[PDB]
């Protein structure tokens, strides 16, 4: 059961062009793992920075993880196609995955699993498009950014990582 998970690298995921992608292939990487929108006040900033934090650091071994959700404010209402093309429009080199849901009974496991890591019970859904994890090379959560934090934020915190 996900509860039990000890790493982001017993799941599974399938991709934007709907392929099943073993996430353990991200053993020995940092990565961000978030969930996008793309008609959010925040989109642009999020897709910008994300893009200039992979093309900095992804030589380092930076990923990043987008997974589209709708679940906030309805801002990501479009196919699996058109949000692929939409992030081909920022230049995303980093990895696109299926929408999903993060909040509920049918959120990915990934996502129910991220969102316990350390606490208490209550109030750990997510609460708005852009929130972020960072994921260490063993496939630990180790810091959450909110979707008030910009990605560039995350810039700093790196190096106890790589
Ligand atoms: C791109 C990259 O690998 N940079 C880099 C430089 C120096 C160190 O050692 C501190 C590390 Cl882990 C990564």
């Amino acid at each position: 059961d996900w509860r039990c998970a000890r790493s982001m690298h017993e799941f599974s995921a399938k991709d934007i062009d709907g392929h099943m992608v073993n996430l353990d292939k991200y053993r020995g990487f940092v990565c961000i793992v978030t969930n996008v929108a793309s008609q959010c006040g925040k989109t642009e900033v999020n897709y910008t920075q994300l893009v200039d934090l992979h093309a900095r650091y992804a030589e380092c071994g930076l990923r990043i993880l987008a997974f589209p959700c709708n679940q906030f404010g309805k801002q990501e209402p479009g196919s699996n196609e058109e949000i692929k093309e939409f992030a081909a429009g920022y230049n995303v080199k980093f990895d696109m995955f299926s929408k999903i849901c993060v909040n509920g009974d049918d959120a990915h496991p990934l996502w129910k699993w991220m969102k316990i890591q350390p606490k208490g019970i209550l109030g750990n859904a997510i609460k708005w498009n852009f929130t972020k994890f960072l994921i260490d090379k063993n496939g630990c959560v180790v810091k959450h950014y909110g979707p008030m934090e910009e990605p560039l934020v995350i810039e700093k915190d790196l190096p106890h990582y790589f």
